[PDB]
């Protein structure tokens, strides 16, 4: 059952690529081939970006209860397509079955009903005196989305910018497009205004570059890598660029904690999406007089972990995403062992009767020392660094050493320590005991003396 | 007499730069160079970024109220210099005495203002549910401000900053740092605490360079030129900084047919003329009606003859220099431009006026039968420089109004109140203006703490 993807989808309607070639999406469980999408090219991307360039004004001054009814009739759009939608997340991204449905395939219908409901009291115009202020759609958006959570980045965007009035052009990754070019169905079969929403599949060579240069194109939201991260180019045309990070996120455990409970977690934080998240806690930092006990409870965890094709009951951890996303995870595992980190369990290799499917064995390094290149750089898979400390400033200031400003973690008993532990973590995000976007394409215009 | 401001502020004292180089300031007005400040290095940077970095933990946490009264203390020894400041203004600027005090002075004392009572009531957390949510300073901030408005940028800024609990390091325009030196001093006076505040003079590449690559500062705020501005971006997207641009414009200015044709060329002439047309927001492209043009172009040559151009200290004075020689250069090669191009020549030209051939004058300009398609159409000159565009449907004049690279600011000056509001919302523009009517989120960011009640 083949997909072919090749079209692009271009001013209200699906064409072919302005390029000859064509990229093969893989199923990371099984190595097959799924499927292929367009190499795009400059050609697509001027193509899509004249499109959306054309409708950016009527777009913007669409009315918001306009804008709302268009948002409702894709949420009613998208959960007609649940079933299509679980078994492509599955397929190419490689997703245990039970997790594609509730969270992948839920992200995305939250983020377009969140989205609908804010435009019922969301103030698009204030007085103040004399003067009006109002908020309008910044206009062409390009969007550079994932492979981790094909449906979260995307819907995220989409909607935002739907809400806002900004028309926009999508470059999915080209190793989970599928769920994108649902998203073009749904969003064809609704009818969004043609040129509003245009899908241009490619690698970043071919489309991601080019979209990021282009002069009519206002806005760009990237999410990835660090280096792509690397901005450069929507400098000179001086868009608005909205980041998103990788992470090297701190898990400490206080020494009062329960240690089963702990191991639980901070397996959970490390061994979810293959650790392929960007808020992954993969530096678990323990206290020195629980260490032995805590390993302990940590090796009985990781053995109970079910590493195994997505589509098999039971499975809570599938392959890594890609070849070449496999090496690094395997580089990275290589190179622990090459800095005299200590292997306390898996490493590198594939799990016996895994061998067909990019599948990395959940790891454990003990007695790792903060300065190393497993401890420092984000490596993307389920690998887990663990780092003792002797006092609680000294996880701190461990915890706070690093690039990665993204996410921190504690776990543990007393109150007040576990205070002073969150609000001394310097991340946008920091997790107690496991508790539990439309601005972005706004521009605010005041006008002066309107009223009198 | 001659200003040696050559001594950088870093970690709370006056220092000697690392650098033993100085660069000279000119005084616009009279092409005499008024003092010196230091050519600041990497060195002044470092030392500097790592005396904030020290304190800005404390600073983050520092309780509303102590921040508060530092700028309560602030504003009071801002009124105390307020001759010093207009004096230097005057001097480095080349903007006339009362427009100094008038705008220039008045400008920085309201932006202490606003911080100071801002935070009165200003929430930084807030519980949501069993998550707490707060927002800290950022830390670390670098500043690079610019000339035209030297009180400006850099006491938004500074205020912002200081109100949010983020130390800086500052480098103002080497072409107009007396007004900052001048704050410095404040601060220095009111007793900001050290590392808090920073000010390293000197260039693009000793200091604005090294200052906008340096791992430790989590933030940049930039106001000046597209080329420079491009430029820091790129070279903050290696650490992430958070990057705040703030840069010029070519803002059209449409004339109704309804007007009254005194009023408009009395408005249109003084968007253009104010600062020497060094403004980002500035009126540089005029918009009238195919019918009223002649009778138009007549009141604008009246009204440009009106303006005073000259001596900033001479009474009366409406209009001063252009702040360098560079810059005096740059308006004259537009001016050129415009006459390559064919555009028409109308009031003003090439050349300083008659009588002051010393400092740096740019005629006050009229280019009229102006195609939108030209240089000086398209091109952000920042001098007195007018370019009169003709149009006959009110949609050929949105149209030409928002065929711009630039989207900075508009005004519509008319009579017909649903015409006015239809240009208004239809002009593509962070600003607009209809007939002449009349901050430290930025050092913020947020940090949520799930299941701090739980
Ligand atoms: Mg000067």
């Amino acid at each position: 059952a083949m997909r072919d993807y090749t079209k692009q989808y271009i001013n209200g309607e699906w064409v072919e690529s302005n390029s000859n070639e064509t990229i093969e999406v893989i199923n990371p469980a099984t190595e097959e081939v799924i499927g292929k999408v367009a190499k795009g090219n400059k050609a697509d991307v001027d193509k899509a970006v004249e499109a959306a360039d054309d409708v950016y004004l009527e777009f913007r001054h669409t009315s918001v209860k306009e804008r709302q009814a268009l948002l409702d009739k894709i949420v009613k759009e998208y959960e007609n397509r649940k079933d299509d939608i679980v078994q492509a997340i599955t397929d190419e991204l490689g997703a245990p079955l039970s997790l594609s449905e509730r969270v992948h395939y839920q992200m995305g219908l939250n983020h377009f009903v969140a989205a609908r409901d804010a435009l019922d009291n969301y103030e698009f115009e204030e007085r103040r005196g004399d003067d009006l202020v109002v908020k309008e759609a910044i206009g062409v958006s390009g969007l550079i989305t994932p492979w981790n959570f094909p449906t979260n980045q995307t819907s995220l965007k989409l909607a935002a910018a739907f809400a806002a009035g900004s028309p926009v052009v999508l470059k999915p990754s080209e190793e989970t497009p599928f769920a994108a070019v649902i998203l073009a169905e749904i969003f064809d079969k609704v009818g969004v205004p043609k040129g509003v929403f245009n899908l241009v599949n490619g690698d970043g060579a071919g489309v991601g570059n080019p979209l990021s240069e282009h002069p009519k194109v206002r806005m760009m939201s990237f999410t990835g890598s660090g280096p792509t991260g690397s901005m450069e180019k929507a400098a000179k045309d001086f868009k608005k660029v909205s980041l998103e990070l990788g992470g090297k996120s701190p898990y400490i455990v206080l020494d009062d904690v329960d240690i089963k409970e702990a191991a639980k977690a901070t397996t959970g934080k490390v061994v979810n999406n293959t650790g392929q998240v960007c808020t992954a806690g993969t530096r678990v930092l323990v206290p020195n007089k629980i260490k032995d006990a805590f390993l302990a409870e940590l090796k009985e965890q990781f053995s109970q972990v079910r590493v195994g094709n997505p589509r098999e009951d039971g499975t809570q951890v599938g392959p890594i995403i890609s070849k070449k996303q496999f090496d690094q995870v395997q580089n990275y595992i290589n190179k622990g062992i090459e800095e005299g980190a200590e292997l306390f369990y898996g490493g590198p290799g594939k799990p016996e009767g895994l061998e067909k499917g990019y599948f990395a064995r959940p790891t454990i390094f003990i007695n790792v020392d903060n300065q190393m290149t497993i401890a420092q750089e984000e490596i993307f898979g389920p690998v887990m660094s663990v780092i003792t400390y002797n006092d609680l400033d000294e996880a701190i200031q461990i915890a706070n050493d690093t690039k990665y400003g993204l996410a921190g973690y504690v776990i543990g008993k007393d109150k007040e320590t576990l205070h002073k532990v969150a609000r001394s973590i310097e991340a946008g995000t920091v997790e107690i005991n496991e508790a539990g976007g439309i601005e972005e394409f706004l521009e605010v215009k005041s006008i002066a003396g309107y009223f009198k």
